[PDB]
């Protein structure tokens, strides 16, 4: 079925440093789960269990399709 809200991951292409305490720190390359983008921060999770808002910036979600085809 769907246990828990979270089917959505988003890989980040660059580095980035949480500025605040409650936002995520990110890594080039690092695949973070998506937990809540709803609010203009978009949450994520990370490898060692932690969460916290990070930008639409140094992330992107992934499970695309077809590549001639684009959600259209």
């Amino acid at each position: 079925g769907s246990t828990m809200a979270e089917e959505v991951v988003v890989v980040a292409k660059f580095d980035y440093v949480a500025q605040q305490e409650q936002e995520l720190d990110i890594k080039k390359n690092e695949r973070l789960w998506l937990l809540d983008d709803s609010k203009s921060w978009w949450r994520v999770r990370n490898s060692m269990n932690k969460t916290g808002f990070v930008p639409s910036n140094y992330v992107e979600r992934k499970n695309s399709a077809r590549a001639a085809a684009n959600s259209s």
